[PDB]
């Protein structure tokens, strides 16, 4: 069959080289590629000496499943570094962040066009639904709004800024307190929040509260407040929503069928609204 592979990107190479305020402290960074002129994001451990080759390996498992996970819609790795000084993932630099800024830094982005949201959750189920596909299929079991990056046209990346795979508990189903039903359960969290711009649970302080409420059926709050009535669709999305965070597993949708039913919703929006979206918190931020 047709093999190819990842680059091999010397140390040397990435030069001005800085500490991101993202993932784990001290486990991202970013630089630029001396002979590609591009700019690039860097994810390492911790940073010590002398780098256990248990180490490595942990590196290059990450790596192998995004390089073989390369798709439109998924955050494209570059090469690898492996050198006795430096041991790191070297993908493409996504400007614009994550979604977890976008919704909540509410003076930054003081409006987010409904257009631009639906195109976020479509191309969220894109990726997620390309993984899924796979053989055998990926499964990522962390979706939440860190782990989606925008690049510069505000288009998803799905990411994932962990380092044990190879608050927090809010986008987990209650069967977990293999099982291909999880990240539906997360992404229909994810498009509560959207849709809101709300935090979800943000009355309740401690989580065993929560664990305990969704363990019984509780989910986040839909009412006028929460969910106004001015959101386009959104009859629909409510029982994309209320299907996705089922309790039983068995009736949660693929996503598949939610892409399925998430193609008639997008075509209503026109083609221009997109762009004058994206000019919009671009041009809002700039008086920031
Ligand atoms: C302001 N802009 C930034 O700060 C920025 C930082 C940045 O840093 C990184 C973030 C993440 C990763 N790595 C990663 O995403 N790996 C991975 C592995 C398996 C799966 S498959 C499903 C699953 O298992 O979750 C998957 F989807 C993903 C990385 F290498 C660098 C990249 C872009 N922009």
């Amino acid at each position: 069959a047709i093999c190819s592979a990842l680059p091999t990107i010397p140390y040397h190479k990435l030069a001005d080289l800085r500490y991101l305020s993202r993932g784990a402290s001290g486990t991202v960074s970013s630089a630029r590629h001396a002979d590609w002129r591009v700019q690039v994001a860097v994810k390492h451990l911790h940073i010590h000496t002398p780098l256990l080759d248990s180490e490595r390996k942990d590196v290059l498992r990450e790596a192998e499943i995004l390089h073989k996970a390369r798709f439109s819609y998924i955050l494209p790795i570059l090469g690898i570094c492996n050198e006795p000084e430096f041991l790191g993932i070297v993908t493409e630099y996504m400007p614009n962040g994550s979604l977890n800024e976008l919704l909540h830094r509410k003076t930054e982005y003081p409006d987010v066009a409904w257009p631009l949201r639906f195109r976020i959750l479509h191309e969220i189920a894109l990726g997620v639904n390309y993984l899924h596909n796979m053989t055998p299929p990926l499964l990522h079991h962390d979706l939440k709004t860190q782990n989606i990056l925008l690049d510069n046209e505000f288009h998803v990346k799905i990411a994932d800024f962990g380092l044990s795979k190879w608050g927090t508990i809010i986008y987990m189903p209650p069967e977990n307190y293999a099982s291909i039903k999880h990240d539906i359960y997360s992404y229909a969290v994810i498009t509560w929040e959207v849709l809101s711009r709300k935090q979800p649970f943000e009355d309740v302080t401690n989580p065993l509260q929560i664990m305990y409420s969704v363990s019984q059926g509780h989910r986040p709050v839909i009412n006028e407040e929460s969910l106004p009535y001015d959101i386009p669709h959104r009859a629909r999305m409510i029982s994309l929503i209320e299907s996705g965070w089922a309790q039983n597993p068995d009736e949660r949708p693929s996503f598949l069928k939610c892409l399925i039913e998430l193609e008639p919703v997008l075509r209503t929006f026109e083609e221009i609204t997109f762009l004058e979206a994206v000019i919009q918190l671009k041009k809002t931020k700039l008086q920031s």
